[PDB]
């Protein structure tokens, strides 16, 4: 793994600890290997501000850029244009399209996820009732493929008392992330669950939720960071979230990182049945990670399988991420 090139990681956003735990994973591996890495935070989750920190990267010279996508598809010329200047391309968090990269880094299986979120909200939910999604940007591909997920999975009759009110966005922004939660609270006050893939999202409902006094009545559940959830997580009337899930962002951004020199080195190109070995023999099969087949039609490598974060377990992790 070493290496002297230069990495580019484009996070989704400024003004999130998600962001920035992935970014310090990401540069901790190039950095140990004797890379270089660039970090730069879009200062909105949006393909507008992203494309801007594209070409920034282009300018600078890098030679990878490793990115979290605010849009599966708005990125594509851009990122094209890197790759036309020589520069691999990978993704991670947040997929862009196939045609966009090399290989995605995915954090947890696509699936994986939807599954455990819809087996949370029908146990919180008791087994029936309304339940609303706040997720991220709209454009998000993560949020938009764990919804999607979400939406074939509760096609299953185990789930056929349970009603999805529908989907609001709160743009991975704490303001914005609050008022939508107030909004769904407005729109529907009999609701039982609020599901808030997003980290951001989910400790803006927490707080919206324990302000409002409401920790009794509408549970909370979601992809969230335990360091900030902590307080929130508790199975009884007085904390609005029983249970959560996650995943380690600094080993996502760890593997990204692996992967990249990867890349640069020519160990691997991205194309499905490659296989290589980190020297972090905690990630993967003893650090051995297989490319497969991705449902957009690309390449991905899977992190590890969610993680349940709960009352028996958070406060240990809260000092982790
Ligand atoms: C769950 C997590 O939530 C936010 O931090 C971001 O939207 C990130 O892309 C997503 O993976």
């Amino acid at each position: 793994y070493a290496t002297t090139a230069t990495y580019a990681i484009i996070v989704k956003s400024a003004g999130n600890p998600y962001n920035q735990k992935e970014s310090e994973g990401y540069k901790q591996v190039i950095e140990a290997n004797g890379g270089k890495c660039v970090i730069q935070e879009p200062k909105s989750a949006t393909a507008e501000d992203q494309i801007t920190c594209i070409n920034n990267a282009i300018s600078q010279g890098v030679d990878c850029i490793a990115i979290a996508a605010n849009d599966t598809d708005a990125l594509e010329p851009a990122l094209t244009e890197a790759k036309n200047q020589g520069i691999h391309v990978l993704s991670l968090d947040s997929a862009t399209n196939a045609n966009s990269r090399k290989v995605f880094v995915n954090q947890a299986g696509t699936t994986q996820i939807a599954q455990a979120l819809m087996d949370a909200i029908l146990d919180i939910s008791g087994g029936s009732g309304d339940w609303a999604v706040l997720s991220a940007a709209s454009t998000a591909t993560n949020q938009n493929a764990w919804i999607d997920g979400m939406k074939t999975v509760m096609q299953d009759s185990k789930y056929s008392k349970l009603n999805l009110i529908g989907v609001y966005y709160g743009d991975d922004e704490y303001q914005a992330s609050c008022d939508q939660t107030e909004a769904i609270l407005a729109a529907d006050p009999n609701i039982k669950v609020i599901c808030a893939p997003t980290t951001v999202g989910i400790m803006a409902a927490a707080k919206v939720l324990q302000d409002k006094g409401l920790s009794g009545k509408v549970k909370l559940t979601g992809l969230g960071l335990p360091s900030e959830m902590a307080d929130y997580i508790g199975d009884d009337d007085q904390h609005s979230c029983p249970y959560m899930f996650l995943w380690n962002p600094i080993q996502l951004g760890n593997l990204a990182a692996y992967a990249s020199i990867s890349l640069v080195n020519g160990t691997i190109t991205g194309a499905a049945d490659q296989s290589f070995t980190v020297p972090d023999k905690t990630l993967g099969d003893n650090g051995s990670y297989k490319i497969t087949a991705a449902a957009d039609g690309g390449t991905e490598i899977i992190l590890g399988a969610p993680f349940k974060f709960e009352p028996s377990n958070i406060a240990e992790w809260a000092k982790v991420y």
